[PDB]
């Protein structure tokens, strides 16, 4: 459970994301791809993106980190409160996608080091902890539901 002041942390960074969506959604995707290889091959939408400057230059890319970021940000106002908002997330990401939860790992490190790299002023080590803890929680509750549906391994 996070305190009131690491959710404040949290969304403190969380609302210098959403001044530029977009540049953060492609810059996460982008080294998601980069560092774990095994996750671009479950995007048929994406696998044919073979160099970092083509996964730049493409727009579908970056429209789709949009949509990442969007359905996180609402997550994480929640503060917890988000079983409305995990069950379709982990429907769709266990028996449709097929995302191990060992991915949504590789994706929690490659936000924290994008909100590291891009505001380092409001992501000193006290938010990077309160992000963990969030991005933790998040994991946990999908982790849960994979469970149920005999995904989680
Ligand atoms: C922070 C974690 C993530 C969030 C919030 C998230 C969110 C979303 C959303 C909102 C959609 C569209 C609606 C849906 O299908 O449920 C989507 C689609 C999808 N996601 Fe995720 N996702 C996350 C992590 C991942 C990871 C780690 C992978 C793969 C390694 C992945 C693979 C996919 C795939 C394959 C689609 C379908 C893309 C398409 O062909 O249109 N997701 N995701």
């Amino acid at each position: 459970v996070l305190s009131e002041g690491e959710w404040q942390l949290v969304l403190h960074v969380w609302a210098k994301v959403e001044a530029d969506v977009a540049g953060h959604g492609q810059d996460i995707l982008i080294r998601l791809f980069k560092s774990h290889p095994e996750t671009l091959e479950k995007f048929d939408r994406f696998k044919h993106l073979k160099t970092e400057a083509e996964m730049k230059a493409s727009e579908d890319l970056k429209k789709h980190g949009v949509t990442v970021l969007t359905a996180l940000g609402a997550i994480l106002k929640k503060k917890g409160h988000h079983e409305a908002e995990l069950k379709p997330l982990a429907q769709s990401h266990a028996t449709k996608h097929k995302i191990p939860i060992k991915y949504l790992e590789f994706i929690s490190e490659a936000i924290i080091h994008v909100l590291h790299s891009r505001h380092p002023g409001d992501f000193g080590a006290d938010a990077q902890g309160a992000m963990n803890k969030a991005l933790e929680l998040f994991r946990k509750d999908i982790a849960a539901k994979y469970k149920e549906l005999g995904y989680q391994g």
